[PDB]
């Protein structure tokens, strides 16, 4: 069975962290697959690395170790929701952010509880690639157990994530999150009028997801 220990993120894991995000969001990434190409390996990085120190410095993230290799398999990396480092994110990942603000802003300022320490913002979580499919759905189940138990030792109000994968979206559903949107990506229009998400299928959804602890 997998065993698995919840770590606090440490600057030491930056390369690792790297490479579980850049796995789990290039070319397997649900919202990334439609911006080909133009989106790089290194562009998760940049924004990881602009972003690593005040990450580690919030004390809300954490990886997750395989006991039984002393590896990190896992990640997931929270923000306060009102409280989230500045990003001028200089690649074609730019769209995706923007759209996942076009999803959770209007949301999150008008029906979320304000103030700081309010809304944790599970906003990336990855595995590594080597995982089988049990030792991922363990591990997603054992980020999802972690990531309550931070929001509340933390004292947060409710966990807040927008879900862009069928599975965390399943996950999310049977974990108990009230749905707050349901957006079909491919109805997203860009500033430019284009439809960057235009050539996914009606069927692939981004949801905003909302439990309270
Ligand atoms: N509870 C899961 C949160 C998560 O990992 N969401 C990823 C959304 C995303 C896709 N591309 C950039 N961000």
């Amino acid at each position: 069975m997998l065993k698995m220990e919840a770590v606090p993120l440490r600057l030491e894991h930056r390369q690792e962290v790297i490479d579980i995000i850049v796995a789990s969001f290039y070319n397997k990434a649900d919202l990334e697959q439609w911006l080909k190409p133009g989106v790089l390996r290194t562009d998760y990085s940049d924004i990881l690395n602009d972003i690593w120190n005040v990450l580690v410095e919030r004390d809300l993230s954490f990886v997750v170790y395989d006991t039984n290799t002393d590896r990190i398999i896992g990640t997931a990396l929270n923000f306060d929701a009102r409280n989230e480092p500045e990003v001028d994110i200089k690649s074609k990942l730019l769209i995706v952010f923007e759209f996942l603000e076009f999803c959770e802003g209007p949301i999150r300022d008008n029906y979320l509880p304000k103030g700081l320490n309010q809304i944790l913002h599970s906003f990336m979580m990855g595995t590594a690639e080597k995982l089988n499919p049990r030792e991922n759905i363990a591990c997603m189940h054992f980020m999802e157990h972690e990531v309550l138990r931070v929001a509340r030792e933390k004292q947060f109000a409710g966990i807040f994530t927008t879900n862009t994968s069928p599975l965390t979206q399943q996950l999310a559903d049977v974990y108990h999150y009230k749905t707050l949107l349901n957006f079909q990506v491919n109805e997203y229009v860009h500033s430019d009028g284009s439809r960057p998400f235009g050539d996914a299928p009606d069927e692939q959804r981004a949801i905003v997801h909302w439990k309270e602890v």
